[PDB]
């Protein structure tokens, strides 16, 4: 009840002050699973946010596509440490190909723009960009957020897989993981529960087709669902032994980024956590380009460790973290693009007040 009203009281400050129309938090406690709607999922509609709402999970996909990319690794049809012209033979005698696979998950492999160059509109024109890709910094020695390596990475793990992508994650590992709810492609009867986005303006707007965008940012997911995978990486699941080691790999700790440690995909802080260094660590002042440094051997997954990834689009906003030494977790969802801050904020006051 206490706790139940803390939530109310910072989810309804952070709704008026950034002009959230509907918000969904979910968060687990040792496998105990609470659930806090708030608003709206479109104001045209006027349905209620509920835990089966959909939201467009933005850059949050990027670990699914991750975790793809590590069970392909644990069935043994995809390593890590191989060259990327070992697994996707149009790169051969590249630049790009001669790096290291894993470089794609940690945004080290040699500097790209943010997004797929526009002039990119179909699959031939993407392999001739990564074949006419060349580096500014050597594979590891600084690290720069982007959707091309990214979605390159899942590219190649789901032709390990012989299927395509789509296929890869919603036929094979969303089930696995027992992810009922959760989509690149949203079927016709789900359709009714996709929540709207509002954009700058508050004018309703979703996440279009784009290059690479399923494998960068297209996942659609309910706070039921994604909660049920923060408490897969907490630990929890009784997953077979590929799966679970494909969930602990993506949060190997290869890379020190100032204060944070760069995964697969995931990002973490270790203890003392302090929020400063949180929020320093999701300033959107971190996609330009950083210096790192590598951790060889690569850091086993950190029980200790606060684990979490921003994801956004144009209408949404939301936000995983979790430490699963202390089977603690926690997603927001909102229908706003707002700031990561806030986000980190929120979830730092609910989670801080949560463990007794």
């Amino acid at each position: 009840a206490a706790l139940d009203t803390l939530v109310q009281t910072e989810a309804r400050k952070v709704m008026q002050e950034n002009n959230i129309t509907g918000l969904s938090i979910a968060i687990t406690r040792h496998g105990k699973q609470q659930f806090y709607n708030y608003g709206v999922a479109s104001k045209a509609t006027g349905q209620p946010v509920s835990s089966d709402t959909l939201f467009e999970l933005g850059s949050i996909s990027k670990t699914f596509t991750a975790t793809l990319a590590t069970w392909a690794q644990a069935n043994g049809r995809l390593s890590l440490t191989q060259s990327i012209d070992t697994y996707m033979p149009p790169l051969r005698d590249t630049r790009l190909g001669k790096i290291p696979v894993f470089h794609l998950g940690t945004h080290t492999a040699g500097g790209f723009p943010i997004q797929v160059p526009e002039k990119v509109q179909n699959t031939r024109q993407l392999m001739d960009y990564f074949k006419a890709w060349q580096p500014e910094y050597l594979p590891g020695t600084h690290r720069t957020y982007a959707n091309p390596s990214i979605g390159l990475l899942g590219v190649i793990a789901a032709r390990s897989m012989n299927m395509p992508f789509q296929e890869a994650m919603q036929q094979r590992l969303f089930p696995a993981l027992g992810l009922n709810s959760t989509y690149v492609n949203v079927p016709d009867d789900k359709q009714t529960l996709y929540a709207q986005g509002y954009n700058t303006l508050d004018e309703p707007v979703r996440v279009n087709p784009g290059i690479l965008a399923a494998e960068a940012y297209g996942v659609k997911s309910s706070s039921r669902d994604l909660i049920r995978f923060v408490e897969a990486n907490i630990g929890l699941g009784q997953y077979d032994a590929p799966l679970q080691r494909a969930l602990s790999d993506t949060r190997i700790g290869y890379f020190k980024v100032g204060g944070m440690t760069q995964d697969l995909a995931w990002e973490q802080y270790p203890t003392p956590i302090h929020l400063d260094v949180l929020l320093a660590g999701n300033a959107s002042a971190m996609l330009n380009t950083q210096k790192a440094d590598a951790i060889e051997p690569p850091l086993a997954a950190q029980p200790t460790a606060w684990v979490n990834k921003t994801g956004s689009t144009n209408g949404f906003g939301g936000y995983v973290a979790f430490i699963a030494q202390k089977q603690l977790g926690i997603v927001i969802l909102a229908n706003k693009n707002y700031p990561n801050e806030e986000r980190v904020k929120l979830a730092y006051r609910i989670l801080q007040h949560a463990e007794p």
